[PDB]
């Protein structure tokens, strides 16, 4: 918890956190939480109870 830089690669799957926000997500990369836009994901229907997002692009600040 408490946002960090955190980077994505095409194809990385990710834990969503918090998609309230429709420009930003909160995202859960490695061992550390951060926001990604909410453009360069798709939630993912499956990983049932918990959330998962697929990296469309690549990303980092």
């Amino acid at each position: 918890m408490g946002p960090r830089e955190v980077t994505m690669k095409k194809g990385d799957i990710l834990t969503l956190l918090n998609s309230t926000n429709k420009d930003w997500w909160k995202v859960e990369v490695n061992d550390r939480q951060g926001f990604v836009p909410a453009a360069y994901v798709k939630k993912l229907d499956s990983g049932t109870g918990k959330e998962l997002v697929l990296a469309l692009y690549d990303y980092q600040e």
